[PDB]
């Protein structure tokens, strides 16, 4: 149906905007601390600590399959990256501190992304 096509176009355009948001957030991680999944070979206990691991690569796989239906879903995965790190790592570590800085800088980006998603529809 044409109604289905139109919904699919809206999902495509959201995907485009979330791809630009993702790029901008990932630039706030110049150390690439969040770029890839935590390796279970290197951190064998990880899944005892963290129940829903997340990272930018995994988000980009979901995005390319158009698997984010709204901005809330995308934000949920970004918050997992930050919040996972802040639980597993202590305050005194480069990992924790990187997550704080990514959260703070990313908030700016997400505030305007929300206005764009609402504005464009």
């Amino acid at each position: 149906s044409m109604e289905q096509v139109a919904m699919e176009l809206r999902l495509t355009e959201l995907t485009r905007l979330l791809r630009s948001v993702l790029d901008q957030l990932q630039d706030k991680d110049p150390a690439r601390i969040f770029a890839q999944p935590v390796s279970l070979k290197e951190v064998p206990d990880y899944l005892d600590h963290i129940k829903h691991p997340m990272d930018f690569a995994t988000m980009r796989k979901r995005l390319e399959a158009q698997g984010y239906k709204n901005l809330h879903e995308f934000e949920e995965d970004f918050d997992l990256i930050i919040d996972n790190c802040m639980k597993y790592n202590a305050r005194d570590t480069v990992f924790y501190r990187a997550a704080v800085r990514l959260r703070d800088q990313g908030g700016v980006v997400l505030r305007q992304a929300r206005r764009e998603v609402d504005s464009i529809g």
